[PDB]
């Protein structure tokens, strides 16, 4: 059965040259230590990048530009050294968010462009969710729907949780959601902005990335879809299919706190928001959403399968973003190896659900099926 | 026939309601003309429904409604024989201490604390406490406290928020706190309350009532500051410390794949040799240091948070009197875990006697007729 990842980046080197054109995050710099740049993506590392730029002893702020991010076969090499088949990917956070309104839809349809023209590169092994300009107005973001959806090999839309800037329960926002929905196009929801740095506290930066990555990504997921939930955009929008990022997020396991939250708010209850008839977090979970497997445990894992089925869990592994440390960065990653292991666990090596959760419910739900009998028989 | 004993579990005391009644800033009570009860403010994300109501006397109600339960101790026993529960570990409710001036704090914080301990006197066997901490007074007084309360019948343990003395769990100052406390062989319940900074919740925040900053905020809380204590060392510092965190752990056993996945592949951590291969993991603390409250409403999160703790490490809960029946005996609150339990492990099973109370009684030596807490 065949491996598919969904949960994987890519920065064109285009979209690279913009980020060293940048005076603020995100901005990609060079430093006198390393030939490497680095990657600056995140309000966290903010403190470490004025610190670093009024002194040299100081730490190197965010994160290694390796040739990971931009090298298509680094992409390749990677799926080959990791037994990944195929890989639906996709530009990584903040895509398109810092961008003015008027020059963000050219932006965002010449890198739709170049990711169609890489997937071209090497014929069904690759796929990608297309970004959209979602700081453009709504028109704007509805015609690069009309476009992608048309781009050879696209297979849905990648979207962060600021969503126009109001988040994802802005009414605004509601008719992208029925435009991508009727494009039959599948939303891959994914965070970037995580939680105010405050929460942390004022030893965070001794904690290295662990805290907003670990803790703030998987947090602000779940605020942005119970957002999402809680304004009814999945009742408005009965055709929408969401992918969630990290199992989605820690959904899993607050669906039973948000539901008793829910039934148990005095507010909400007698100003009518609570009829009979309502379609309960689960049902949605079962419906309308499906989960990464990008959580590292077969715990995390478990508690995904049981939320959503083992027919809507889809095997990620977030490359580039996650190397070995002091291992070989052109060996086998821990951070993949880590989640096929939790499968394994999970349901068991060699099991139909196995099969399903690796690959094969995202060959059904993205229609790779008729791409990938064709090369495997005719390429 | 085995114990069902509920280890979350709320009071307010009439003197810390009194003292609330007087406040300007939240945590307040305050009346308000159109409403029977008076209504209890206790949250950040309440502030901006209550400078409305404050003006318009036709905006909702601010707050959620100070029933009589929080107070009354015949209604905690009246809920106890209808959710068959035979035992209570009743700890005072968010916010605690922590707005008390320093110089005030110690005083209130021991009436407060004998209190309960009185109120378990009246019906032996049935009733302990967590006590709560002057935490706004200097380290020193805190001791001291700690140092009371370990003598008092029916104690047996603390609770405490996340701010710490101000500046959170891994704040340094606080490890000799932390130190005492797990000395004393008191068990430590960490609980929310100050949940997540109000504009993560966007605009509509308040068309959903409670719901984000109670379903989410809360257990993200709780989340962020006990990963806080984890990265700080606090475990590996205080050893014999032993966490019983609210509402199984906010996210933590859904999260801590993630945590150690994010360690391991830390280059600055990493090559600051603060990665070795001697490292306690969080899952070896959530083994060892850790006990999860059951508090999580459906055998999904339920099953999580055995898998990472051991069924011998999960506690029964209710959260009364949060979460009242709306429209109307038996609350769905409590039923929902009980269900949970049932569910995750079934009805009957070792298991889910350990659960529902034979790991509380074991582990926070649950018999009242001996002076001592037998460890
Ligand atoms: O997708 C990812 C993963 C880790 N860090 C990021 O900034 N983005
Ligand atoms: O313990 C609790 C539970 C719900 N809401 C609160 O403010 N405190
Ligand atoms: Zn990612
Ligand atoms: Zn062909
Ligand atoms: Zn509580």
């Amino acid at each position: 059965p065949v491996v598919v990842d969904i949960h994987t980046h890519m920065y064109p080197p285009s979209y690279i040259a913009m980020l060293e054109k940048r005076q603020t995050i995100p901005l990609v710099r060079t430093f006198p230590q390393a030939d490497e740049p680095r990657l600056i993506l995140l309000s966290s590392e903010l403190a470490a990048l004025d610190a670093a730029l009024a002194d040299p002893a100081a730490k190197l702020p965010g994160r290694p530009l390796s040739t990971h991010f931009a090298s298509l076969a680094q992409k390749m090499h990677f799926m080959d050294t990791n037994g990944i088949r195929v890989s639906v990917i996709s530009l990584a956070n903040p895509w398109f968010d810092f961008l003015a309104p008027d020059e963000a839809p050219g932006i965002a349809d010449a890198v739709n462009a170049e990711f169609s023209d890489m997937c071209a590169q090497h014929v069904g092994r690759l796929f990608f969710f297309a970004a959209l300009p979602l700081s453009a107005p709504v028109d704007a973001v509805k015609a690069s729907i009309e476009r992608v959806k048309n781009l050879k090999y696209c297979r849905g839309i990648i979207l962060g949780t600021s969503g126009l800037g109001k988040g994802l329960d802005d009414p605004h926002l509601l008719p992208v959601f029925e435009a991508v929905a009727d494009a039959k196009l599948l939303v891959f929801l994914h965070p970037h902005y995580g939680l105010p740095n405050e929460v942390y506290g004022p030893r965070s930066e001794e904690y290295g990335h662990v805290l907003p990555l670990a803790l703030g990504f998987p947090m602000e997921t779940t605020i942005a879809v119970a957002r999402m939930y809680m304004a009814g955009v999945f009742d408005h929008v009965r055709n929408l299919q969401m992918l969630l990022a990290h199992s989605g997020g820690t959904l899993p396991f607050l669906a039973g706190r948000i539901e008793s939250c829910i039934v148990h708010d005095g507010h909400l209850v007698k100003t009518g928001k609570v009829p009979k008839d309502r379609r309960t977090i689960w049902t949605v979970l079962k419906e309308q959403i499906y989960l990464d497997a990008v959580i590292y445990s077969e715990v995390g894992l478990q508690a995904a399968i049981a939320s959503s089925g083992a027919d809507r869990l889809m095997f990620g592994t977030d490359h580039p973003f996650f190397p070995p440390i002091e291992e070989d960065v052109q060996g086998p990653w821990d951070s993949s190896r880590l989640n096929a292991q939790a499968v394994i666990k999970a349901v068991g090596e060699g099991s139909s659900d196995a099969a399903a959760v690796m690959g094969l419910n995202a060959v059904r739900v993205l229609s790779l099926k008729a791409e990938l009998e064709h090369h495997h028989h005719h390429h």
